[PDB]
Order: structure tokens, then sequence, then C-alpha cells
């Protein structure tokens, strides 16, 4: 007979399933090769289900690094009905088939939310690394044609809406992976894996010679042609097997006696596929690069510096057996540089549209399903499971000025005094790397020739009502006492030491990175910061290189060798979570010393759960490029949808084109602006406009200097515009800090793609170049040089108002909108209630005694004004105040609600001026606008407008 035919309180091994206190474990009845043997549904909350699966006959159940203990027990029922076993909470029903182990999720009325690949979507393949064992796992779900996906972290290919798309999940300077996706069907999936993972296609890309017949410039099969024109000397022409010069090993395949700086290289020929469909390409690049395929400019010019390269993707339909031309034009722009092109063969759209996860190494499959009423409610599930985001200190919501690098104490203090003397508001100033004696990275001591009195410096920063952040890497020179403390305990990764790697500083120094996965190493790492930096009064920690970035431009295999073994297992298994571990070290470290003082970290990598450690990510060493500016909009919106609500970027870009440096040097010498310097000023103007509406507003990068008065002088349009937006950030502070309060109290998200608030309007699904800043402002950056307008789509809504003029704009249409040099297009949603305060030089310079409450009429609205002490965790004990406000359009009524809570230093009495904007009343933004004066003492008042 068949395989099935042959094989209340009895042992569970006799039963198809076993119910425990919070879960059901089902034994797969029709076992397949590579398939699951056990599938568990564990109830974590009313809307929260933990799915586990394994090929073994028991679960390994390792402790999660990302999921925290939950607050309450959750009631649920289980029903077995033939092959179907269903776990039901008040809000969701999760079902599994005993036959296959396939899972699906419905709402309380049985409406489908998410279904596993029909017949099962889980595959297990054994893997062994360094005597440890686990599985490579695939999990695939069905996905309808109208499903849209957001999240995965922060990637640099300008992709937006991951439906039908691919992404590799590893960590590298500018690329932050978070294994969490949110759907427009109002659920999220969190994959609990720490290894290299993939969303979409589970395979690596292929070199061009593996998937195409190649013909060179003369038509000879078997290669492309490479033509190398050096800056000086004879041109070299050779055949190329493959275009793959992507890491330190493979750049040795470029021509041996041909200097790349100032060279112009052309790769060309024809490619011929053996199957028909959409081929998906990936370009890896540094220097200047363009790509043409079939005579189309598929990659218009991009640039990176020779040493932080990037990836960019494109796709094209190709016909089997037809030759099409391919040309890559490349200016390496350095002695070392990178260029590679790879591709994936076509995947049937029925399969490519599915939601597919691949994970290189875990002990079992673990994922979390979270349902919601809307996308904010999905994010709330993520915050329940991986921890709430604390309210950032209020000062973190102001302007941050940084540099790579302030070289001396005088330089740093001079920059800060420069803001105060010009009445350009600012809260935070940042000291970068190499403030230590050159040969002593990791000593945490200051070079006293350049910083003669570090404590006096921090005291002076504080006396000017500013806050200081300092750079701290996980990197230690081998000669330092601090290195030796880690090393003697086995807590330093050895590969970089064994291989005698030298860094880039001076003559080159030997170094290593500490193992953040070891809990005692974390304590020591914090203790060294506590003994050397904390007594100076430093307020914030810039935790750079937390990928960990042990060695730039190394291949996957060697990156794994460089960052393990770890305390928990191999680096193959524990590959992506370093920044989470490193952030725990500092957050739990500092609250251990002083539990009331707020913590701030800014870190270069990230992972699921990062937000629970009061830690933001910045988007890393990006270029001074319009295309990089555009990519940060989509990167930021995906990062926000990954559950982590504090994020920032280097306004202006980090690595600088040589022509911009030359422009600045010319300005310094002659006060004349060349064409490149004109572009520098416009790039920075537009990028500051954009940055004023991201969660943390921060300028940073390499030379030129980035203080606004260095970019352009007083009176120049660039200076005028940037100062306008820096001031506006502070007039918006009552609104902005209310959003910060909401991150903790309401599990809120600050920088929001349009799909969050306008999910019902599918025209927003692919829009990754506009966004909402809190509930009320729609921001549409200009990201092309010379443009004085741009196309904007206005979501379906009762209406929109131009912020600057108050002029009405209908919802549900796309049009060309004016965007002068000095202005970013900025609209306000009908129903907005927005509190604006007076000019201040820094957060809480003065109490917000007089607030203008702007009411943008035409729809109902709500807003809660949140205030607290700003600098400590007293809000956790109920020391804060909320003033809820509600506006009813039908009766034109505003209620300023009874104040809830109090705290030390709170205004008991204050003033509101209520200002209306409506379709018949185009009121420009104006602090002095005419309105209704309200003297408020905490008691409810009602206004009929
Ligand atoms: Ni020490």
């Amino acid at each position: 007979g068949s395989s099935h035919h042959h094989h209340f309180q009895g042992p569970a091994s006799n039963k198809v399933y076993e119910k425990t206190g919070d879960s059901v474990i089902v034994k797969v009845q029709h076992k397949e090769t590579g398939g699951p043997r056990l599938v568990r549904l564990q109830v974590m909350g009313d809307k929260l289900i933990h799915v586990s699966a394994t090929a073994d006959s028991k679960f390994a159940d390792p402790q999660s690094l990302i999921v925290v203990p939950q607050k309450k027990q959750t009631s649920f029922a289980v029903v077995q009905n033939g092959d179907t076993i269903t776990v039901s909470t008040e809000e969701v029903k999760a079902s599994v088939l005993a036959s296959t182990g396939e899972v699906w999720f419905t709402d309380k009325n049985g409406e489908l939310i998410l279904q596993e690949n029909k017949g099962g979507g889980k595959t297990f393949t054994p893997i062994e690394v360094e005597g440890t064992k686990g599985y490579t796992v695939c999990q695939v779900f069905e996905s309808p044609e109208d499903e849209a996906f957001y999240g995965l972290g922060q990637h640099q290919a300008d992709e937006f809406n991951y439906k039908g798309k691919n992404e590799e999940l590893f960590q590298y300077n500018t690329k932050v992976s978070v294994p969490f996706v949110v759907s427009n069907k109002n659920y999220g999936i969190l994959l609990d894996s720490y290894s290299f993972c993939r969303f979409g296609n589970p395979n690596d890309y292929s070199q061009l010679n593996r998937i195409f017949k190649l013909y060179d410039k003369t038509g000879q099969e078997g290669a492309l042609t490479g033509t190398y024109v050096p800056k000086k000397g004879e041109t070299l022409v050779r055949r190329e097997d493959s275009i793959y010069f992507e890491n330190l090993k493979t750049i040795e395949n470029l021509p041996k006696k041909l200097p790349l700086m100032g060279a112009k290289v052309t790769y060309e020929g024809e490619i011929e596929p053996a199957q028909t469909g959409e081929f998906k390409f990936i370009l890896y690049y540094a220097g200047y690069v363009k790509v043409y395929l079939n005579n189309e400019p598929v990659v218009p010019e991009r640039w990176r510096t020779a040493w932080n390269p990037n990836s960019y993707k494109f796709a094209a339909h190709l016909e089997a057996g037809k030759r099409v031309p391919l040309k890559i034009e490349w200016q390496p722009d350095g002695g070392q540089s990178y260029c590679g092109l790879r591709a994936l063969t076509p995947v049937n759209p029925e399969e490519q549209g599915k939601q597919s996860w691949w994970s290189e190494m875990t002990k079992q499959l673990d994922y979390y399903f979270m349902a919601g009423e809307n996308m904010d409610d999905v994010i709330s599930g993520y915050r329940s499971l991986t921890g709430k985001s604390p309210v950032m200190p209020k000062w973190a919501m102001g302007f941050w000025q940084s540099r790579e690098k302030y070289n001396t104490q005088e330089e740093m203090l001079g920059a800060l005094k420069g803001f105060r003397d010009r009445k350009i508001p600012l809260d935070n100033i940042v000291l970068d790397w190499n403030h230590w004696p050159e040969n002593a990275w990791g000593s945490h001591e200051f070079d006293k020739a350049r910083f003669p009195d570090p404590k006096a410096m921090v005291d002076s920063i504080h006396a000017m009502h500013a806050r200081m952040m300092i750079s701290v890497w996980p990197k230690f020179y081998v000669t330092t006492e601090h290195f030796k403390e880690f090393d003697e305990n086995g807590w330093m990764y050895q590969q970089s030491v064994k291989d005698s790697l030298k860094d880039w500083v001076g003559p080159g120094y030997h170094y290593g990175f500490y193992d953040a996965y070891d809990p005692d190493a974390r304590k020591l790492f914090w203790k060294q910061m506590y003994e050397h930096y904390y007594p100076l009064g430093i307020d914030a920690w810039w935790m750079d290189a937390s990928e960990p970035n042990v060695r730039d431009c190394t291949d996957l295999e060697y990156r794994k060798a460089l960052c393990g073994p770890t305390a928990l297992g191999s680096s193959t298994e524990f590959f992506n979570a370093y920044a989470l571990m490193n952030a725990e070290a500092i957050y739990d470290g500092q609250r251990g010393v002083d539990n009331n003082k707020r913590v701030f970290l800014l870190t270069r990598s990230g992972f699921a759960g990062l937000q629970r450690y009061s830690t933001a990510t910045w988007s890393g060493d990006i270029g001074t490029r319009w295309e990089d500016m555009k990519a940060q909009i989509s990167a930021g919106l995906n990062f926000a949808m990954s559950g982590i609500p504090y994020w920032t970027m280097d306004i202006g870009g980090f690595c600088v084109e040589n022509r911009y440096v030359a422009g600045q040097k010319q300005w310094n010498a002659t006060k004349t602006e060349n064409a490149d310097y004109k572009e520098w000023r416009e790039l920075n103007t537009r990028w500051y406009q954009f940055g004023a509406f991201v969660p943390l507003y921060r300028a940073h990068g390499q030379y030129p200097f980035r203080e606004i008065w260095e970019i352009a002088p007083e009176g120049h349009p660039a200076y005028q515009s940037v100062v306008y937006y820096t001031k506006l950030r502070y007039n918006m502070m009552p609104y902005i800090y209310s959003l910060a309060g909401m991150t903790w109290f309401d599990d809120y998200t600050i920088m929001r793609p349009l799909v969050m608030d306008f999910t019902a309007d599918a025209e927003v699904n692919d829009i990754g170049d506009q966004f909402m800043f809190g509930p009320s402002f729609m921001v549409s950056p200009v990201y092309r040089y010379g443009d004085r307008s741009r196309e904007i789509y206005f979501p379906q809504a009762e209406g929109w108002y131009d912020f600057y003029s108050g002029k009405f704009q209908a919802g549900g249409e796309r049009k060309v909108i004016e965007a002068p040099y000095e202005r970013i297009p900025l609209y306000v949603r009908a129903g907005a209630i927005i509190p604006f305060g007076d000019d201040i030089q820094y957060t809480d310079e003065k109490p917000a005694e007089h607030i203008r409450l702007y009411i943008y009429q035409g729809a109902d609205g709500e807003f809660t004004l949140y205030e607290d002490e700003g600098v400590n965790y007293n809000y956790e004990q109920g020391m804060y105040a909320m003033i809820p406000m509600k506006y009813d359009e039908a009766t034109k009524t505003l209620v300023i609600g009874e104040r809830q809570g109090e705290f030390p230093g709170m205004l008991k009495e204050r003033t509101f001026t209520v200002v209306t904007v409506n379709k018949e009343k185009a009121q420009p933004f104006d602090l002095n606008a005419k309105g209704v004066t309200v003297k408020y003492n905490g008691s409810e008042q009602t206004l009929k407008l």
C-alpha cells in the first residue's frame, strides 16, 4: 500500500499534533525529500504568530537575538477538522495542513491575508561550517498581482516596491539589511535568521559568459573586447572572458602595466541568450560608468569613489538566439577601481511574483507573521516583537553639523561659535575619527597637540547649549593596551592580525575588530569608553563600521573569514547582526551607569531590533551625486518600513568628486565660481532641502567643508535657502518632537512612504521620490541639476495646500509643479493640525509659550502636542504632558483638549493663535498670520471657526 497507509493523554508521538500552553506542533504526514518534518504555530499576541519548521524530529529552539519576551498571555482556540488544524485568536486565524505542513493566515472573518506556496513552500538543505550544523532554508508564499512590498532595510539601487524584485541581504558600507517586509495587504513577515539571506531569486547572479554567448568588437565568439586608453601612453586592446573586477582578488585580472587613474576603458561587443524573457542585470562600479544595451542608455552615468563602490540594477526582455549590442564606458578615477556586470536568467513571472525568502544557515526555520488594521499597526507588531523605540532626546531632533574631520579643538569650537554668531540654529556638533595620536587607534586618548584640553572643549560646547557626539569604531591597533585586553580573553577576530593587514593611515598599521557577539567583550568595549570618553561629558556615540567593516572591497568568503568565529557560532550563521550586538553594548552600558540619562547612538549598519537601543542608522559613505541623492529617498523609506524610525544621511554626500574639491580651492584663492562649484552649491542646496524633512537633520562629508557659510556666502541663494530650512526645522519643533513622542507611545514612524497613509490609492505604490514627514507634510525633493519644476502625484484626499502660499490643490492627480532653486515642493494634507513655535537657536532655548496652531480645513483631523523634560527617561514613569486636539470639518469646530499629565518645567499657562487655511482662504505660512487668540491653562476649550 501507500506510504500513508503503512505509516486524550497518550504520548504525543502517537498523535498528528500536540497542543501546549502557547503552541501547536504538527507532524507532517506526507514527508518529502528536503521538506519539513515538524511545523509549529506559536501564539505571541492577538495579531502575532511565530511559525517554526524543521527537517529534524525535534526543534533546536535557539534563543532569538531579535525577539524580546512579550507582555501578556494570549487566549486562543485550536480546532482540528480533518487535514486542517486552525489556531484562532480574537484577531487572526492561522491554519496548517497536516499532510504538507503548508500554512495560511486569515482575519477573524476568514478573509485571506497571506497563503504559503500551494502544496508547501519550505525546503531544507543541510549545511556544515567549522563543525557546526544547520540548514539552508527556502520559504515561499503566494502573492497576488496587486500586492506591494516595502522594507528589507536600506539598499542603494533605488528600488521601490519589491513586488517581483530581488535583493541580497548582507551588510556593507551604505547597505543595511533587515529581514523584515511589510505588505500593502496589511501584514509583515520577520525572518529570524542572522546569515546571508535573499528576497526573491534564491540564486547568485551569473558572470556573462555563463549565460550568454559573447562576441567581441570584431564579431569573434568567446569574449567581449576591452579597450584601455591610459592618461599617458599607448592604448591596449584585449579580449575579456567576463566583466568582473569587483574585489581585491579580481582587480588583479585587469591589465598589469596600465595605470587606471585618468584612463578611459570601453567594454564592448554583442551578447546572445539561449532563452527568451526578462534578464535581470547587476552593475558593480566605482569611478564614472555608463551602460548601453541594445543601443539604449540602460545605465546613465553614475559615480563612486574608487574605494566605496556601489551596485545598480536594470532589466531587459531579450529573445533567444538574437545578438544584441552591449557597451560599458568606464573612467576608473583611481589607481584602484571596480567594474562588473552579471545577470540572472529569466524567471517565469508566476514564480518571480511570489514572496520568496532564502537563508544560508540557521538551526531551523523561524518567522513571525504580524497582521494589522493598517501599515502603522503592522509596525506596532514589529515593535511588540523586537522592542519599542525610545523617544530620542529632544536635542537629536535639531540640526547636526559634522565634518570628516575637525582636526583640532579650535576648529570644532570655531564651527559651533560660527552658528551662534550668525543666528543659524543648531543643537549638535560631531567629532570624527583620528582625534587620537596617529599610532593609537582604539586607545581612546586625544592627540594633545591638536586637542590640548578635551574636557574644556566639551564644557565649551555645553556652555554654547550644544551637544557633542564622538566617533568610536570596533577597531583597535595591535599595539594598544585595549586591543591586548580583548586579545588575551579571546575576544578579537584573528584573521586580520594573522594576515598582517595594514590600514590606510600614515605608513599603515596592524589592527583587529572585537567580537560584539560575546557578552563579556561587549562589557569591556563599553567599559573602555566609560573610562576614557564618558568623564569628558560626551552626549552621543557615533558607532562607525559596525558591519563589521574589517577590510574594504573583499569577497564574501574572505569577509566571513574576517568576522568569525563568533561567540555564538560561525560567521556564516552569525553574519548580519553585529550592529545590533554593538548597540546593546552601549545602550545597556550607559543606562547601567546612569539609568535616567537618554542614550543616543548613530551607527553605520543595522538589523531587526536596532530601535530598542535608542540607535539610528545613517546611510554611510555615499557620493556627492544627484543619483545618490535620489537613491536616499527610496533607501530611507524602505528603512522606515523596516520598523526603525530614526535614520539619517550625509547631506551633500560623503565622498567628493575631484572637480568639486578643485572648485572650492579656486573659491578660497580667488572668490570666483567655476562651473563645477556652481553645481556644488546647487547640489548642497537641494540636499539640505530634502534633509530638513528626514528623521535626523545632519550635514557631513569629506572636504569641502560643509557649514553653510563655507558653501556660499550670506545673501547668495544657496545660503538663503539653507538658512530658511534650518530655521523652519526649529519653527516646526513642536510638531517634530510630537512625532518623536509618538515613536514610543504610538509605535509611530516619522519618514513615511505614501503607501502608509494612502494605501487605498494604488497609484502611490511605486512612488519612492515623494514622502510624508509625519501625518501632515508631503515632501517632493528636486534631484536633478538645473530643474526648476518637477512632476508630483497628489494622493486621493479631500485636498492639499501649498505650504508657502496656502493655495489649494486637488487630490488624485499628477502635474508639473514649480520648484525654484530656493524651494522644495511642500504640501499640507487637508485636516492637518500643525503647531509651530517661535524662532529659537537650539531645542528648548525658550519655552514654547506662543504656538501658532495651523488648521488646514476641508477634512477631519487630530493631533496631540507632546512635551516632556527632553533629556532624561522620566516619561517612562509618567512624567510628560499631552494636549490632544481634534478638528471636525462638518461643523468647523476645533477642540483643544484637557491636558493629560505634567512634568518638571512644564508650561502651566500658554498661548495659542489658531490660524485657518481653506479653499477660499490661501493663507501663506506666516508666524504673524491673523488668527484667534486662546489663553490656555490645561482646561479644554472649543472654537467654532
Ligand atoms: Ni583604558
